Protein backbone atom coordinates (compact mmCIF):
# COMPACT_ATOMS: atom_id res chain seq x y z
CA UNK A 1 0.00 0.00 0.00
CA UNK A 2 1.67 3.69 0.77
CA UNK A 3 2.22 2.47 4.71
CA UNK A 4 1.81 4.38 8.04
CA UNK A 5 1.77 7.90 8.46
CA UNK A 6 1.86 8.21 12.11
CA UNK A 7 3.39 7.00 15.38
CA UNK A 8 2.40 7.31 18.46
CA UNK A 9 4.62 7.04 21.38
CA UNK A 10 3.67 6.29 25.35
CA UNK A 11 6.62 7.24 27.21
CA UNK A 12 7.96 4.15 28.64
CA UNK A 13 6.67 2.27 25.99
CA UNK A 14 7.32 1.48 22.31
CA UNK A 15 6.53 3.45 19.38
CA UNK A 16 2.99 2.68 18.29
CA UNK A 17 2.59 2.92 13.97
CA UNK A 18 -0.08 0.85 13.33
CA UNK A 19 -3.14 2.95 13.76
CA UNK A 20 -6.22 1.63 13.10
CA UNK A 21 -8.72 3.59 10.13
CA UNK A 22 -11.72 4.85 11.59
CA UNK A 23 -12.64 7.10 8.26
CA UNK A 24 -10.89 8.15 5.41
CA UNK A 25 -9.05 10.96 7.07
CA UNK A 26 -9.27 9.69 10.49
CA UNK A 27 -7.19 7.19 12.27
CA UNK A 28 -6.89 5.84 16.29
CA UNK A 29 -4.27 4.29 18.77
CA UNK A 30 -5.77 2.15 21.02
CA UNK A 31 -3.50 2.56 24.42
CA UNK A 32 -3.21 -0.10 27.27
CA UNK A 33 -2.88 0.70 30.85
CA UNK A 34 -4.45 3.99 31.20
CA UNK A 35 -3.47 4.86 34.98
CA UNK A 36 0.54 4.20 33.72
CA UNK A 37 0.40 7.12 31.07
CA UNK A 38 2.00 10.04 31.86
CA UNK A 39 3.48 11.46 28.62
CA UNK A 40 2.29 10.91 24.71
CA UNK A 41 4.37 11.85 21.63
CA UNK A 42 2.67 11.68 18.60
CA UNK A 43 4.33 12.89 15.35
CA UNK A 44 4.83 12.32 11.22
CA UNK A 45 6.84 8.97 10.40
CA UNK A 46 7.90 11.46 7.57
CA UNK A 47 7.06 9.16 4.99
CA UNK A 48 3.35 10.68 3.67
CA UNK A 49 2.77 14.17 4.36
CA UNK A 50 -0.50 15.96 4.73
CA UNK A 51 -2.56 16.88 1.98
CA UNK A 52 -2.35 20.19 0.53
CA UNK A 53 -4.08 23.18 3.30
CA UNK A 54 -4.41 19.92 5.96
CA UNK A 55 -3.36 19.34 8.98
CA UNK A 56 -3.74 17.02 12.02
CA UNK A 57 -6.04 17.81 15.30
CA UNK A 58 -5.29 15.33 18.15
CA UNK A 59 -7.12 13.63 20.48
CA UNK A 60 -7.12 12.09 23.36
CA UNK A 61 -9.93 9.68 25.13
CA UNK A 62 -9.63 8.62 28.88
CA UNK A 63 -12.12 6.42 30.77
CA UNK A 64 -17.55 6.30 29.51
CA UNK A 65 -14.69 7.64 27.15
CA UNK A 66 -14.46 10.96 27.31
CA UNK A 67 -12.37 13.04 24.20
CA UNK A 68 -10.60 16.31 24.81
CA UNK A 69 -8.69 18.47 21.98
CA UNK A 70 -4.96 17.86 22.87
CA UNK A 71 -3.27 19.73 20.05
CA UNK A 72 -2.26 19.72 16.56
CA UNK A 73 0.93 18.34 14.15
CA UNK A 74 1.49 19.83 10.73
CA UNK A 75 4.06 18.97 8.29
CA UNK A 76 5.80 22.06 9.59
CA UNK A 77 5.44 20.90 13.04
CA UNK A 78 5.43 17.28 12.58
CA UNK A 79 5.83 16.23 16.35
CA UNK A 80 4.10 17.20 19.70
CA UNK A 81 4.32 16.01 23.26
CA UNK A 82 1.20 16.12 25.75
CA UNK A 83 1.25 15.75 29.09
CA UNK A 84 -1.54 12.83 30.10
CA UNK A 85 -1.51 11.91 33.83
CA UNK A 86 -16.89 16.28 17.59
CA UNK A 87 -15.27 13.85 15.03
CA UNK A 88 -14.90 10.61 17.05
CA UNK A 89 -8.94 0.98 30.96
CA UNK A 90 -8.28 1.30 27.42
CA UNK A 91 -7.01 4.90 26.12
CA UNK A 92 -7.41 6.48 22.42
CA UNK A 93 -5.23 8.84 20.64
CA UNK A 94 -7.22 9.82 17.60
CA UNK A 95 -5.43 11.94 14.53
CA UNK A 96 -8.00 13.71 12.52
CA UNK A 97 -6.71 15.42 8.95
CA UNK A 98 -8.65 18.62 9.29
CA UNK A 99 -8.05 22.27 6.97
CA UNK A 100 -5.17 24.22 8.42
CA UNK A 101 -7.87 27.03 8.48
CA UNK A 102 -9.97 25.23 10.69
CA UNK A 103 -7.53 24.40 12.92
CA UNK A 104 -6.55 28.19 13.94
CA UNK A 105 -9.87 28.53 15.06
CA UNK A 106 -10.07 25.89 17.78
CA UNK A 107 -8.25 26.12 21.31
CA UNK A 108 -6.92 23.02 22.20
CA UNK A 109 -5.88 22.15 26.10
CA UNK A 110 -3.07 19.68 25.72
CA UNK A 111 0.40 20.63 26.87
CA UNK A 112 3.57 18.92 26.90
CA UNK A 113 4.13 20.23 30.80
CA UNK A 114 0.22 19.70 32.38
CA UNK A 115 -2.70 17.52 31.25
CA UNK A 116 -4.47 20.93 30.22
CA UNK A 117 -4.20 24.30 30.34
CA UNK A 118 -7.26 25.09 31.90
CA UNK A 119 -6.24 23.60 35.19
CA UNK A 120 -3.96 27.15 35.38
CA UNK A 121 -6.72 29.27 35.27
CA UNK A 122 -9.03 26.74 37.39
CA UNK A 123 -6.24 26.78 40.10
CA UNK A 124 -6.09 30.66 40.40
CA UNK A 125 -9.67 31.15 40.19
CA UNK A 126 -9.69 28.85 43.09
CA UNK A 127 -6.69 30.41 44.94
CA UNK A 128 -8.15 33.82 44.76
CA UNK A 129 -11.57 32.46 45.41
CA UNK A 130 -10.28 30.92 48.68
CA UNK A 131 -8.84 34.36 49.73
CA UNK A 132 -11.69 36.24 49.15
CA UNK A 133 -13.69 34.08 50.98
CA UNK A 134 -11.16 34.17 53.82
CA UNK A 135 -10.74 38.01 53.64
CA UNK A 136 -13.52 39.37 52.99
CA UNK A 137 -15.38 39.22 56.48
CA UNK A 138 -12.37 41.46 57.55
CA UNK A 139 -12.68 43.61 54.43
CA UNK A 140 -13.16 47.83 55.73
CA UNK A 141 -13.43 51.46 54.20
CA UNK A 142 -11.67 54.19 55.55
CA UNK A 143 -14.52 55.33 57.00
CA UNK A 144 -15.00 52.00 59.34
CA UNK A 145 -11.46 52.61 60.13
CA UNK A 146 -9.80 53.16 63.25
CA UNK A 147 -7.64 55.12 64.43
CA UNK A 148 -4.27 53.04 64.11
CA UNK A 149 -1.60 55.03 61.92
CA UNK A 150 0.93 52.32 61.54
CA UNK A 151 -1.00 49.35 60.69
CA UNK A 152 -0.84 48.31 57.40
CA UNK A 153 -3.61 47.74 54.67
CA UNK A 154 -3.95 45.90 51.46
CA UNK A 155 -6.37 47.48 48.95
CA UNK A 156 -9.06 44.86 48.00
CA UNK A 157 -8.79 45.17 44.18
CA UNK A 158 -5.46 43.63 44.17
CA UNK A 159 -7.30 40.35 43.58
CA UNK A 160 -8.91 42.12 40.35
CA UNK A 161 -5.78 43.01 39.59
CA UNK A 162 -3.36 40.06 39.96
CA UNK A 163 -5.89 38.28 38.15
CA UNK A 164 -6.08 40.25 34.81
CA UNK A 165 -1.85 40.62 35.35
CA UNK A 166 -2.39 36.55 35.11
CA UNK A 167 -4.46 36.08 32.04
CA UNK A 168 -2.30 38.18 30.26
CA UNK A 169 0.89 36.74 31.04
CA UNK A 170 -0.78 33.27 30.37
CA UNK A 171 -2.67 34.18 26.93
CA UNK A 172 1.20 34.81 25.83
CA UNK A 173 2.68 32.04 27.10
CA UNK A 174 1.07 28.75 29.36
CA UNK A 175 4.43 28.21 31.06
CA UNK A 176 5.35 31.62 31.29
CA UNK A 177 5.99 30.76 35.13
CA UNK A 178 8.09 27.82 34.06
CA UNK B 1 26.18 -4.57 14.93
CA UNK B 2 22.76 -3.83 16.70
CA UNK B 3 22.21 -1.49 13.15
CA UNK B 4 19.63 1.64 13.49
CA UNK B 5 18.49 0.43 17.20
CA UNK B 6 17.41 3.54 18.36
CA UNK B 7 15.47 6.98 17.87
CA UNK B 8 15.71 10.49 18.95
CA UNK B 9 12.83 12.71 18.84
CA UNK B 10 12.82 17.21 19.46
CA UNK B 11 9.15 18.30 19.74
CA UNK B 12 8.38 20.35 16.49
CA UNK B 13 10.61 18.47 14.49
CA UNK B 14 11.20 15.02 12.15
CA UNK B 15 12.50 11.65 14.21
CA UNK B 16 15.57 10.98 13.91
CA UNK B 17 16.81 6.94 13.40
CA UNK B 18 20.68 7.68 11.77
CA UNK B 19 23.07 7.82 14.64
CA UNK B 20 26.63 8.34 13.96
CA UNK B 21 28.17 4.61 14.94
CA UNK B 22 30.82 5.93 17.15
CA UNK B 23 31.77 2.38 18.21
CA UNK B 24 29.80 -0.86 18.03
CA UNK B 25 27.87 -0.22 21.42
CA UNK B 26 27.79 3.69 20.75
CA UNK B 27 25.22 5.79 19.36
CA UNK B 28 25.40 9.50 18.76
CA UNK B 29 22.72 11.96 17.52
CA UNK B 30 23.62 15.52 16.57
CA UNK B 31 21.00 18.14 17.85
CA UNK B 32 21.42 21.57 14.82
CA UNK B 33 20.01 24.85 16.91
CA UNK B 34 20.65 23.27 19.93
CA UNK B 35 19.44 26.50 22.79
CA UNK B 36 15.75 26.32 21.04
CA UNK B 37 15.04 22.97 22.70
CA UNK B 38 13.84 21.96 26.01
CA UNK B 39 12.90 18.21 25.95
CA UNK B 40 14.35 15.15 24.07
CA UNK B 41 12.44 12.10 23.14
CA UNK B 42 14.87 8.49 23.29
CA UNK B 43 13.65 5.35 22.59
CA UNK B 44 14.16 2.07 21.49
CA UNK B 45 12.92 1.43 17.50
CA UNK B 46 11.80 -2.17 18.41
CA UNK B 47 13.89 -3.81 16.08
CA UNK B 48 15.96 -5.90 18.08
CA UNK B 49 15.98 -5.81 21.86
CA UNK B 50 18.93 -5.39 24.06
CA UNK B 51 20.97 -8.44 24.53
CA UNK B 52 21.20 -9.93 27.85
CA UNK B 53 21.90 -8.23 30.64
CA UNK B 54 22.44 -4.40 28.81
CA UNK B 55 20.57 -1.51 28.60
CA UNK B 56 21.04 1.88 27.54
CA UNK B 57 22.67 4.94 29.01
CA UNK B 58 21.49 8.25 27.49
CA UNK B 59 24.19 11.06 27.29
CA UNK B 60 24.20 14.69 26.55
CA UNK B 61 26.64 17.26 25.25
CA UNK B 62 26.35 20.89 25.42
CA UNK B 63 28.84 23.80 25.07
CA UNK B 64 30.52 25.26 28.35
CA UNK B 65 33.87 15.09 24.69
CA UNK B 66 32.19 15.61 28.06
CA UNK B 67 28.59 14.50 28.42
CA UNK B 68 25.64 14.97 31.36
CA UNK B 69 23.94 11.39 32.18
CA UNK B 70 20.02 12.34 31.10
CA UNK B 71 19.08 8.49 32.42
CA UNK B 72 18.30 5.37 30.94
CA UNK B 73 16.13 2.72 28.48
CA UNK B 74 15.53 -0.71 28.72
CA UNK B 75 14.07 -3.83 27.47
CA UNK B 76 11.33 -2.62 30.31
CA UNK B 77 11.03 1.01 29.65
CA UNK B 78 12.17 0.99 25.98
CA UNK B 79 11.74 5.06 25.97
CA UNK B 80 12.12 8.33 27.88
CA UNK B 81 11.32 11.74 27.70
CA UNK B 82 14.41 14.06 29.79
CA UNK B 83 14.10 17.95 30.09
CA UNK B 84 18.03 19.17 28.72
CA UNK B 85 17.20 23.44 29.91
CA UNK B 86 18.23 24.54 32.92
CA UNK B 87 21.19 21.38 33.98
CA UNK B 88 23.66 22.51 36.22
CA UNK B 89 26.78 21.74 34.93
CA UNK B 90 29.40 19.49 36.84
CA UNK B 91 27.04 16.99 38.26
CA UNK B 92 26.36 13.51 37.30
CA UNK B 93 27.95 10.65 36.32
CA UNK B 94 31.45 10.67 33.72
CA UNK B 95 31.18 9.69 29.93
CA UNK B 96 32.25 6.68 28.14
CA UNK B 97 32.08 8.50 24.04
CA UNK B 98 36.23 8.58 23.49
CA UNK B 99 35.79 8.95 20.08
CA UNK B 100 38.28 11.15 18.50
CA UNK B 101 35.79 12.48 16.03
CA UNK B 102 32.64 14.27 17.75
CA UNK B 103 32.53 17.04 15.51
CA UNK B 104 30.94 19.91 17.54
CA UNK B 105 29.69 23.38 17.79
CA UNK B 106 28.05 25.87 20.85
CA UNK B 107 24.86 25.47 18.03
CA UNK B 108 24.55 21.69 17.73
CA UNK B 109 24.20 19.39 20.41
CA UNK B 110 24.53 15.81 20.88
CA UNK B 111 22.35 13.10 22.38
CA UNK B 112 24.66 9.91 22.88
CA UNK B 113 23.85 6.27 23.83
CA UNK B 114 26.10 3.68 25.09
CA UNK B 115 24.97 0.06 26.07
CA UNK B 116 26.18 -0.59 29.06
CA UNK B 117 25.21 -3.43 31.61
CA UNK B 118 22.44 -3.16 33.52
CA UNK B 119 24.50 -4.01 36.83
CA UNK B 120 27.35 -0.85 35.90
CA UNK B 121 23.84 1.43 34.77
CA UNK B 122 22.35 0.52 38.29
CA UNK B 123 25.66 2.84 39.80
CA UNK B 124 25.08 5.77 37.55
CA UNK B 125 23.74 9.04 38.68
CA UNK B 126 21.83 11.42 36.48
CA UNK B 127 21.44 14.59 36.76
CA UNK B 128 18.92 16.21 38.66
CA UNK B 129 16.16 18.15 36.64
CA UNK B 130 16.76 15.41 34.07
CA UNK B 131 13.78 13.08 34.50
CA UNK B 132 10.48 13.96 33.67
CA UNK B 133 5.29 17.26 39.32
CA UNK B 134 5.34 20.58 37.01
CA UNK B 135 1.93 21.37 38.15
CA UNK B 136 3.08 21.54 41.53
CA UNK B 137 5.68 24.28 40.53
CA UNK B 138 3.10 26.05 39.45
CA UNK B 139 0.85 26.36 42.08
CA UNK B 140 3.59 27.23 44.47
CA UNK B 141 4.89 30.02 42.37
CA UNK B 142 1.20 31.45 41.96
CA UNK B 143 0.75 31.78 45.53
CA UNK B 144 3.92 33.46 45.69
CA UNK B 145 3.55 35.77 42.75
CA UNK B 146 0.49 36.54 44.23
CA UNK B 147 1.12 37.53 48.05
CA UNK B 148 4.26 39.38 46.57
CA UNK B 149 1.90 41.45 44.13
CA UNK B 150 -0.46 42.04 46.96
CA UNK B 151 1.95 42.85 49.44
CA UNK B 152 3.37 45.34 47.21
CA UNK B 153 0.07 47.62 47.62
CA UNK B 154 -0.06 47.63 51.59
CA UNK B 155 -0.46 50.95 52.79
CA UNK B 156 -0.37 52.31 56.43
CA UNK B 157 -3.46 54.88 57.26
CA UNK B 158 -1.13 57.99 56.67
CA UNK B 159 -0.20 57.03 53.78
CA UNK B 160 -2.83 56.67 52.47
CA UNK B 161 -5.30 58.73 49.86
CA UNK B 162 -8.45 59.55 50.28
CA UNK B 163 -11.22 56.63 48.25
CA UNK B 164 -14.42 56.15 50.28
CA UNK B 165 -15.39 53.52 47.87
CA UNK B 166 -12.72 51.15 48.04
CA UNK B 167 -12.25 48.41 50.59
CA UNK B 168 -9.24 47.46 52.49
CA UNK B 169 -7.92 44.73 53.75
CA UNK B 170 -5.40 44.59 57.00
CA UNK B 171 -2.13 43.19 56.27
CA UNK B 172 -1.71 39.97 59.16
CA UNK B 173 -4.92 38.78 56.96
CA UNK B 174 -3.55 38.63 54.00
CA UNK B 175 -0.25 37.38 55.38
CA UNK B 176 -2.55 34.31 57.50
CA UNK B 177 -4.27 33.84 54.57
CA UNK B 178 -0.97 33.06 52.58
CA UNK B 179 0.73 30.90 55.58
CA UNK B 180 -2.01 28.62 55.92
CA UNK B 181 -2.44 28.61 52.32
CA UNK B 182 0.97 27.09 52.05
CA UNK B 183 0.55 25.21 54.75
CA UNK B 184 -2.34 23.30 53.66
CA UNK B 185 -1.18 22.82 49.80
CA UNK B 186 2.00 21.04 50.75
CA UNK B 187 -0.21 18.28 52.75
CA UNK B 188 -2.69 18.04 50.00
CA UNK B 189 -1.66 19.89 46.58
CA UNK B 190 -4.96 18.82 45.14
CA UNK B 191 -7.10 20.44 48.24
CA UNK B 192 -8.47 23.00 46.34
Amino acid sequence: ALGSMFGCLVAGRLVQTAAQQVAEDKFVFDLPDYESINHVVVFMLGTIPFPEGMGGSVYFSYPMPVWQLLGFVTNGKPSAIFKISHPFSVAQIGISVELLDSMAQQTPVGNAAVSSVDSFTQFTQKMLDNFYNFASSFAVSQAQMTPSPSEMFIPANVVLKWYENFQRRLAQNPLFWK
